[PDB]
């Protein structure tokens, strides 16, 4: 192991997900919350979403993390996958984080112009959401999570 796998595991084991929830963009009515850290690796998470989520123009998603740990450039990347192949990826930056910090990050998650949604019955349980927490380049952990929309 080297300096980055060793500062990799220290962050992952500084982190928690606290809370989290999705809003309609449009109309900030709330669509899901959870307390269940979705973050943490290696078991396949499970959540469910309305429907009527795949109708929005944009989704505003609030995240409450706590970090012992100091960051430089903190970020993710997600990859929503169907049926095992990527149609969507998403990036988003936190930036610095203090350590011992407690934070809110709010980001606004926009739909494809390009694309159009296949309908809920179709993707339901079928969608893996995979995300990639990073300091700046340094991978910090992965994780996956399978939607259903109810
Ligand atoms: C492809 N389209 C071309 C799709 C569409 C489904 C993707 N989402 C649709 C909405 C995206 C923005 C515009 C409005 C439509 S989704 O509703 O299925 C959706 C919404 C939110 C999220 S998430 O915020 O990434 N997230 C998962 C998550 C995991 C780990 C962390 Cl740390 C944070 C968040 C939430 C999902 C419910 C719990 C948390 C993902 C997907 C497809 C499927 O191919």
């Amino acid at each position: 192991m080297s300096a980055k796998d060793e500062r990799a595991r220290e962050i992952l084991r500084g982190f928690k997900l606290n809370w989290m929830n999705l809003r309609d963009a449009e109309t900030g009515k709330i669509l899901w919350q959870g307390t269940e850290d979705l973050s943490v690796p290696g078991v396949e998470h499970e959540a469910r979403v309305p429907k009527k989520i795949l109708k929005c123009k944009a989704v505003s998603r609030e995240l409450n993390f706590s970090s012992t740990e100091q960051m430089e450039k903190f970020r993710l990347e997600q990859k929503v996958y169907f049926k095992g192949q990527c149609l969507e990826e998403w990036f988003f930056e936190f930036g610095f984080v203090i350590p011992n910090s407690t934070n809110t990050w709010q980001s606004l998650i926009e739909a494809a112009p390009e694309s159009q949604m296949m309908p809920a019955s179709v993707l339901t349980g079928n969608v893996i959401i995979e995300t990639k927490f990073f300091d700046d380049d340094l991978l910090v952990s992965t994780s996956r999570v399978r939607l259903f929309y109810v």
